[PDB]
């Protein structure tokens, strides 16, 4: 994969995360009902955000990459991204994909997050 | 009495003041998370105030979120969502991460007002 090719990718995770919610969140009175597809849309559109932070960083050597990997990497180049990053781990990573809770408003601010980090890597390229 | 419902709005308020004065707000994110966790413990807080007035005691042991969610959901199903938000965004991620994307906080407490403004109503029905 190349510079714009990671970044298509990325964006399709979030475009399939809120196809998800769009088609099996059950959105009633502001909030999706069918916890799981919450979980699968959260985690699909954090996926979506890795991809993307994998492929503009690094490959790093010795053991797995956590929050902290990603976490020290944002910090020396836009604290703003680093932030709006830790929103969406806290947003999609722990309140959707691990909880399972959807309210509307707070994931359509959550993804939009996301997507300032994707065009944000783009832009950076 | 039943100015247990302005006294939670004292705490919603006061968390929105300490958010103010000293969250250090930055880029649209609150930089001191030492007064975001606070913040969100008080706002939180006062939710948790006015539905111990209106729920009244728990025979047994401490209350916790189980508790407050299954007399919520005898209740209504919306309330019970909007108040599991409310747990998500102002008792996990900023009362205890510490994670305070004012943006999303507004909308947490907007929640959290729209459970007190639901106790008031009740309690004078």
């Amino acid at each position: 994969l190349s510079a714009q090719e990671a970044v298509i990718e990325a964006k399709r995770y979030l475009n399939n995360a809120k196809d998800i919610l769009r088609d099996k969140g059950g959105k009633e009175d502001g909030f999706y009902q069918d916890s799981k597809y919450v979980k699968m849309a959260g985690h699909t559109a954090y996926s979506g955000v890795l991809f993307a932070l994998d492929h503009y960083f690094g490959k790093k050597t010795k053991g797995r990459k956590d929050v902290d990997w990603y976490k020290s990497n944002l910090a020396q180049q836009d604290k703003k991204i680093l932030n709006t990053f830790v929103s969406v781990y806290e947003q999609l990573h722990l309140v959707m994909a691990y909880d399972g809770v959807g309210d509307a408003e707070v994931v359509k601010l959550g993804f939009q997050r996301a997507e300032i980090i994707i065009d944000w890597v783009e832009r950076r390229l």
